[PDB]
């Protein structure tokens, strides 16, 4: 959840907002070790419920998210239903566990490609055009992350937009991401420069991957 | 419906057969002028019902067809239901009126392309990949006619098969068609040659379009 003024500004300027719970457990092995554990349900519930209670009157918020990169666990299913029960006005999405689980109203993959399948075990990223028509599938598809804009990037961006426009149920996506997470450091002359992972002595670090 | 031996040979050699009623009213304006007319329902019904009564014990027949190129009339809907009621063991398909009407269990377009839409008014031919995931659509897609093999042709044939293999609900199609409808004529020396429309003084005619 963002600084509260963010939603007021999106209300007034007009942007659609996905409001997302402060839950990510990417580094767990496997990713759902905590989110499938009922012992972590109370901590998770407060991150979801206290978000909804704060932001539910903002028109700009059109979709709730259960967080990111936390696999798919029983705690997600419980909290998905809680939101559906408490606020039927907004769809609930969540990408973990393969982007099309029982805890999401929207097929919301990250970096699924337009035409090319990436058939990973358990969590495949299907071609977005293919994903829509898998046997029994009827949901809209909106990528929660695509077109990773790291450095000299956005090659192939036009391919996404051609597909978005051609397929009714391909309803867009959210670029990753808006702003480089570089930080200003100063050299011996007091001149500013842009720093990334490791430039503060931080170790282990993931270098430029924050930009 | 074919010569009765055809089905016996398909049973024994092993080919899946679409058995099709002898109904085509292509030259009508509009195409459904007769098939929407209850006056033509008795004549159409006999073409459907007597086919089923004749061929329903052949294992090679896996799908019934209501005919071809006769638009979509109320008579098709009546006869679709008649088959569903009398023989539940076989799907019913019919292409007329846009390939995805209430008179067909299978989306069965003719010459719909792989990636390119042809948005004709009333009866568009969508890209087959796009067609599958149109809002609310759930049926399999099997082209009743595709890859028109006229003369030096079948360009782009590989494109269909890549898509057939990638998409579960794209379950193939029927090439148009098997054999040139050319006829034998003879020159002054008795040498045979291949003839097409117009070569018999037949007029109006559609020339080489029979091959
Ligand atoms: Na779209
Ligand atoms: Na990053
Ligand atoms: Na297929
Ligand atoms: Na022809």
């Amino acid at each position: 959840p963002n600084h509260p003024l963010w939603y007021t500004l999106c209300d007034r300027y007009g942007l659609y907002v996905v409001d997302e719970a402060n839950i990510e457990t990417h580094g767990m092995v496997p990713m759902n070790r905590l989110t499938d554990d009922p012992r972590w349900l109370p901590a998770m519930s407060e991150r979801v419920t206290r978000m909804v209670q704060r932001d539910r009157n903002h028109p700009s918020v059109i979709i709730w998210s259960l967080g990111t990169e936390s696999g798919h666990g029983a705690n997600h299913d419980a909290l998905y239903r809680w939101i559906k029960s408490v606020d039927p006005s907004r769809p609930v999405q969540y990408e973990g566990g393969g982007a099309d689980t029982t805890a999401t109203d929207i097929i919301c993959p990250m970096y699924a490609r337009v035409d090319e399948d990436q058939p990973f075990p358990a969590v495949p990223k299907w071609s977005i055009k293919k994903w829509l028509s898998l046997p029994g599938e009827t949901r809209p598809l909106i990528l929660c992350e695509y077109a990773h804009a790291m450095g000299n990037s956005l090659g192939g961006f036009a391919k996404y937009w051609q597909a978005f426009r051609q397929y009714p149920r391909l309803q867009g996506g959210f670029v990753w991401d808006w702003v480089d997470q570089s930080l200003i450091k100063y050299d011996e002359n007091g001149n500013p420069w842009s720093a990334y992972g490791g430039d503060f002595g931080d170790t282990p670090n993931d270098r430029q991957f924050c930009m």
